[PDB]
């Protein structure tokens, strides 16, 4: 897709800190950009939409190539249309924003410049951030994660994509998403099937795959940490159901691991660690700090801080495994206890290390789940399972929770605030910010 300028594109600024082993942190200045799917897509020569509701213009978009040549992405009114605002080192995303139309959440990427994404090399380093999830009830997900996206949004690889990172193009994740309107410089109109429950979405013939590191997927009820390996580390197109993931009939028939080696304290047995109120170790009605460390062995460590008290990731006992570190033994024990084999089939942490060794783009999003109602995160899943089934219970939410139309109507004012992002070598982010 090309870029049009009927509406100006001004990326909201966002500062963060880069720390060093020497014990000092320095301020960096970046900005955020909204994903291309949220934008107005219209003809390059007029204001006629190329996409409207959940269908494509059959004349402007008869096929993937022609559509890309005829259509462009336009600017976004961040605050008024998408409920996205920033202030210093803080970013807030509103759940439902009402303007000309109704908008639900957002997916944003951290930029290095106005035209490029900021790339982070996680291996050997640690990432820290403060988060307020108090306004996120059952069914919602305020996420912060990394994906192996190209710094330019794919422009250098795909000439027909001239909009680039400035317009939030190039997304990919372990689900090999097929809902993306533009992939590899082309539209995703061929094989397009409109969603039955979402008036704005559909599923196309192609998907976009890549490694994904889910640092944080959570609400006030549950939280999970999950690495997802893929046989191909970076962004790669996929065909139909061979994509696997949430958008295909076969979830595990692809090149990426859509499940990952997840670590949810509640799912692991500690139902008193994270939740709303003082009866939990970490009170989700208050802001907290989340620190994730990527050691060179490929293992991942985690600790939290609230009101100046530090808590390491709670110990878990699963099969022959015991400890609080996400390593090869944990992931193997999890597959043995909870079942499944996609993580190991995709290479596990060894394959995943290839992603963290390279650059990864930071993503912050707020969304509700039109496919599984977020039950996999905060309820019992599958819903027909009982508490006696290992790993079925992931949270205290009712199995009837998370219906999009319902949560959007009942909790429109929900929101998430991410702030004070700090990145640097292991053991450095806890030091004084510059
Ligand atoms: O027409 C002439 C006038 O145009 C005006 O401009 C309009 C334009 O016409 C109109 O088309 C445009 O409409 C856009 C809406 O403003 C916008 O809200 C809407 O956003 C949708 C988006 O369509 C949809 O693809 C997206 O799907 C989400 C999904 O909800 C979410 O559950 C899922 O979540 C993932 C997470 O993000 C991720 O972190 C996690 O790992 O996985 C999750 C599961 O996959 O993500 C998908 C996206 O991949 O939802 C959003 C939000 O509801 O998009 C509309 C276009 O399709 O609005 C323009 C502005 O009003 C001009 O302004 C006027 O001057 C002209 O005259
Ligand atoms: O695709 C949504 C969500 O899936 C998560 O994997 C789930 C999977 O959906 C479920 O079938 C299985 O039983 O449990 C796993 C772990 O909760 C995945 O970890 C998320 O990253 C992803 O957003
Ligand atoms: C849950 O984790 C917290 C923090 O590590 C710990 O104090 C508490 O004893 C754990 N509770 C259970 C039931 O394991
Ligand atoms: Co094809
Ligand atoms: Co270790």
């Amino acid at each position: 897709q090309s870029a049009c300028t009927l509406q100006s594109e001004t990326h909201p600024p966002l500062t963060w800190q880069k720390c060093s082993s020497g014990g000092t942190c320095t301020q960096q200045t970046g900005s955020v950009v909204i994903d291309a799917n949220w934008r107005w897509t219209h003809a390059t020569n007029s204001s006629t939409n190329c996409y409207d509701g959940n269908t494509w213009s059959s004349t402007l978009c008869p096929d993937n190539e022609t559509c890309a040549k005829n259509c462009c992405l336009d600017g976004a009114a961040y605050a008024s249309t998408y409920g996205v605002t920033t202030s210093g080192n803080s970013l807030s995303i509103d759940f439902v924003t009402q303007s000309a139309q109704k908008n639900v959440g957002a997916r944003l990427y951290l930029m290095a410049s106005d035209t490029t994404y900021q790339e982070f090399t996680l291996l050997g380093n640690e990432f820290s951030f403060d988060v307020d999830v108090s306004q996120l009830p059952c069914g919602l997900n305020g996420a912060l994660y990394f994906v192996s996206m190209d710094a330019d949004g794919g422009v250098s690889k795909y000439p027909t994509n001239t909009a680039g990172a400035k317009y939030g193009t190039g997304y990919c994740d372990s689900q090999c998403p097929r809902d993306l309107k533009f992939i590899n410089g082309q539209a995703n109109v061929e094989g397009w099937e409109p969603s039955s429950n979402n008036a704005n979405t559909g599923i196309g013939g192609h998907g976009s795959c890549c490694s994904e590191m889910d640092i944080w997927q959570a609400n006030s009820i549950s939280e999970a940490l999950t690495p997802h390996p893929c046989t191909t580390v970076g962004q790669e197109i996929c065909e139909g159901d061979g994509c696997g993931g949430t958008y295909s009939d076969n979830r595990y028939g692809g090149t990426c691991d859509p499940d990952g080696c997840d670590w949810n304290p509640y799912r692991l047995g500690n139902t008193s660690f994270y939740g709303p109120g003082s009866s939990f170790t970490l009170d989700t009605t208050k802001k907290l700090t989340v620190v994730t460390q990527f050691e060179t062995s490929g293992a991942i460590n985690r600790y939290y801080v609230q009101n100046g008290v530090t808590f390491q990731q709670p110990n878990a006992e699963l099969g022959s495994y015991s400890g609080n570190e996400l390593n090869d033994d944990y992931c193997t024990a999890e597959e043995a206890e909870f079942g499944g084999s996609s993580f190991s089939d995709k290479g596990g942490l060894t394959q995943f290390k290839k992603a963290t060794s390279g650059g990864m783009v930071l993503v912050m999003s707020l969304w509700d789940d039109y496919y599984a109602n977020m039950l996999w995160l905060d309820s019992t899943y599958p819903t027909n399972e009982t508490s006696s089934t290992p790993g079925a219970v992931r949270g205290s939410c009712s199995t009837s929770s998370g219906v999009p139309a319902q949560v959007e109507s009942q909790s429109p004012n929900a929101k998430v605030t991410f702030s004070n992002i700090k990145f640097g070598p292991i053991g450095s982010t806890g030091n004084p910010s510059g």
